């Protein structure tokens, strides 16, 4: 058996916990020895050893009453007594996909699924992500950015650059948040200024982005050095608007593949690979696009740890390619093994 | 008293250990309670509690025989029984300035000196660093970059782009190393190809850089949101060459301020601040420039944790401004406190 540890929760949990239930029930307990570590909202790490049956309800998860050892000892050793072959972060904290847990994993020399430090961190900062996309030549909506320090001195002058380079309406976006906290849509300077002031309560760096009305199209990418991209998918919505949040009850309504011309789909698959390379991803990414009704394409953002329930977009895009959810989980673990092995080979060849 | 922890060593140590001796002997043991954690080449963490006298020889450091508790307990609590007010990483491992230890620090919610995760990681990847410098408008030598995957398919085609955009000689540079391992200077394709092949043994991503002969000029930057830059300094060298390494015995020979026109110095101070902002630095950075004999300026790289002995360039640049080495250490701790406090204020205002 191989030795796996799923880390879930994070310093709101209900998605992460549902995800960890799905990932657990889709792992062959015959091929894998599975421990899990739950991170409480407090930040405390609680381990639960040796999952061996299906998790039918969240009650079966020890959660905050798990075994409360130091984080060092929790990750060094499987309950089986072997070191882990892969650790799978399914976190919904900021420490989830800002590169921080990945940094911990590297310091502890623990092999792990998904994106590395620089990749996760730069996909979480919206300014760095766009700067990397730009250098790579991917099309994006016209955009501006600045630090609070610059706006305190150049308010009047920054607003002019907005009206020259962009067309209203624009969106004010905090650079470093994982949440819709502080985003607003502004139809003029008056609203823009109010919006900028309003976002600086939550962040020190802002992106101003030209608005579009467009379809949201997502592509799943999987791999390390030779990644592959799925056919695109769509969350079907008769009306494009920024909701600020999923309000409709029940399952989300996916269309996979998306109802797009076959040429446009191929363009999006190739753009997804470019977006993966532009932030030097590992393991996986979801590329999220804006596609207007006249088939104009912009890349919106990448997502370094995308939604990963059994009905989420990222796994359902791979199902459409023939890759089962249990096969996808196993592939992510093998990629984690390979990236990890490739680093001692380099750390060795450095002598 | 405030509570400080110096982390030094790292998974070669002699500079880091000399540095930790200097930083220790320059801290007022009356104002600060000082513990230190030593990271062995093995990666093991060993704590030594409550430094209270001058460290006259490295023998007085417990080093690898320090107290061998789990890393979690080592950082959570000062020997005094209080949580730390600041942790000061003085590491010479890759885990030093690739953002990994900083990620650990954030996961453990430990306040810490210097650059954050994204800042350290992006200053260590030479491709991302140049891409950020470019977007900011700082002048750099003409350069190319590619992944191993791209060169395996486009060898012939990538070499042409080199000869069109650059002028020989060029330097082949691994993107992700902190070491001179795999750098070479090439006067033609024949050498370039050999050089590219030679660097791929140690890295998966490369930068090809146009060579210059120039003076090396360094500027020290200190601050968080309102940073300040020193007058520039110079390691004086009658002959510009890439040494691959300091060979001369004894002290390095600094000229502070550098023998440059007063206008050129002011330009470099302002470029240093731009370079700090371009990678969203915190705490400090050293901006390293190429300045030709005809006063043409290029930024070479930033250094997120620069040399920090008492005779290193970064502290000596601040001494020239009137800031003593003990005052600089204290300023770095206050900045660590401020960045840390500013994050709960935001994490609070996010509700």
């Amino acid at each position: 058996k191989e030795n796996i540890c799923i880390v879930f929760g994070g310093k709101e949990h209900e998605v992460s916990i549902l995800t960890a239930q799905n990932v657990l029930n889709a792992i062959d307990k015959d091929k894998y020895h599975v421990d899990i570590i739950y991170i409480t909202n407090d930040g405390d790490w609680r381990k639960q050893n040796n999952i061996t049956a299906e998790i039918k309800s969240t009650d079966e998860l020890h959660l905050e009453n798990g075994e409360a050892l130091e984080i060092s000892q929790l990750l060094k050793e499987s309950s089986s007594g072997q070191p882990y072959d892969a650790v799978f972060p399914l976190l919904h904290g900021p420490n989830g996909e800002d590169g921080t847990i990945q940094g911990l994993f590297e310091v502890l020399d623990v092999p792990y699924v998904g994106n590395g430090v620089l990749s996760a961190a730069s996909s979480m900062d919206k300014l760095v992500m766009k700067q990397l996309f730009e250098h790579r030549g991917l099309p994006q909506l016209p955009y501006i950015s600045f630090l609070r320090s610059e706006y305190e001195k150049y308010e009047h002058n920054i607003l002019k650059l907005v009206n020259d380079k962009l067309n209203y309406p624009v969106f004010v976006k905090p650079a470093n948040l994982g949440s819709s906290v502080g985003i607003s849509k502004c139809n003029n300077e008056a609203e823009l200024k109010e919006g900028i002031k309003e976002a600086f309560q939550f962040d020190r760096k802002l992106v101003i982005e030209q608005g579009v009305n467009a379809r949201e199209i997502e592509v799943a990418v999987l791999g390390n050095d030779y990644p592959e991209a799925t056919w695109p998918g769509e969350v079907v919505k008769d009306v494009a608007f920024y909701d600020y949040k999923k309000y409709k009850d029940g399952k989300v309504q996916l269309q996979i593949p998306a109802d797009l011309d076959e040429d446009v789909q191929l363009t999006l698959r190739n753009m997804a690979l470019e977006a993966f390379k532009a932030t030097d991803c590992s393991g996986l990414v979801r590329a999220d696009f804006f596609v207007t009704e006249d088939n104009q394409i912009y890349i919106n953002e990448t997502n370094a740890m995308p939604g990963f329930t059994a009905f989420s977009m990222y796994p359902k895009l791979w199902e459409n390619m023939g890759l089962s959810y249990p096969e996808l989980i196993t592939k992510l673990i093998e990629l984690a093994k390979e990236r990890h092995q490739d680093k001692q080979k380099n750390k060795y060849k450095i002598d």
